[PDB]
């Protein structure tokens, strides 16, 4: 994990509001009024846009604030504008670790409809089985805006090792697909009751369950 | 508002050293070393690779390697591997509370290995089929450089409606994952013998094929 806790994206339409939040400990972001927060377009250097929880340096414009309770640090952009389409990071000091950042928030300003994402699970293939792979696909398409949050479960146990999502791309209809695949060996497949592919998008979580069957 | 001063591209064969610089102002690199690098893939979140000029954060491996001189703070990477392929930015406090970023250098590994696809064919899920679908993926993984193109054929047809392929994407072992996904009915894909996946890179075809299950 990233050492603050970000939520992975939020969405407005042009000129509505977002709060985005940035959770610590009693150490780092609630130990001190030392709350950054940076903004990256895709590809360019980040910029420094917040700093001691509520400073914003020359030239970021007031509809960016930035506010703190306890363990969590928020950052409001007012009149969401194109630009403010981006990835907003965190950082607290923590004292005794220095420097901690969030694994950062991609905010979109919605340039369509929201469309929830179509999610498919794929058992291991025969063909894959007989050459001793196991790898299960998570198909996620027809989703807007382009940000996922893939997380897969071994029976009700997170499992890190072994899962690939790619970057999601703008398909034909012009929505998002991606695939997510957990790469088991046939042992791990048929010694387990089930796995899971849990799928966020807008703050929402779907999941789809697999479990081994006799034949194929 | 002043970015810091990085060359927008730099290179290396893998085993090889590139050493990239960070020229800022009396200020801000020259004024104290909170000079600091971070690597970050394409879509992904920075990782911290020097702090304080020289200092490596625990697990980045002693490959990194950060120096100052002047208002010019330089990092060199040594024993280049495909992971090290990325966006570097260099970042320094000034006066009144601003930082500091550079443009960021893109460092191209040259030279990385062509790779192959792996190609894996999934007929329906039960549970698509339960709900009146018979979406059908080809996934392929572990191909380098990251141009692929795939066709599919209903039994020996081509298949010229249906098809979405997304757009290859580098992922954690360096080499590139794309999936292929055909929207079928349940009644396209029982009406048909089979379907197959064929998967093209660097003049060579891979093709996978299933059909429908006898359980
Ligand atoms: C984990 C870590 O150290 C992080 C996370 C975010 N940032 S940054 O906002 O200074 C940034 C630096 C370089 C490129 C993009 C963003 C540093």
């Amino acid at each position: 994990q990233s050492a603050l806790t970000q939520p992975p994206s939020a969405s407005g339409s042009p000129g509505q509001s977002v709060t985005i939040s940035c959770t610590g400990t009693s150490s780092d972001v609630g130990g001190s009024d030392s709350v950054s927060w940076y903004q990256q377009h895709p590809g360019k250097a980040p910029k420094l846009i917040i700093y001691e929880v509520s400073q914003r340096p020359s030239g970021v414009p007031n509809r960016f604030s930035g506010s703190k309770s306890g363990n969590t640090a928020s950052l409001t952009v007012s009149g969401l504008q194109a630009e403010d389409d981006a990835d907003y990071y965190c950082s607290s000091y923590g004292g005794d670790n220095n420097l901690f950042f969030g694994g950062g928030t991609k905010v979109t300003v919605l340039g369509q409809p929201k469309a929830a994402p179509s999610v498919t699970l794929f058992p291991p293939s025969s063909e894959e089985l007989q050459a001793n792979k196991a790898t299960l696909v998570c198909l996620i398409s027809d989703f807007y805006p382009g940000a996922v949050t893939v997380a897969w479960k071994a029976d009700s146990s997170p499992v890190k090792a072994g899962v690939e999502t790619t970057t999601p791309s703008k398909q034909s209809n012009n929505k998002y697909a991606a695939s997510s695949y957990l790469s088991l060996t046939p042992e791990q497949w048929k010694s387990h009751r089930s796995y899971s592919c849990q799928v966020t998008h807008e703050g929402s979580t779907v999941e789809k369950t697999v479990a081994p069957t006799e034949c194929s």
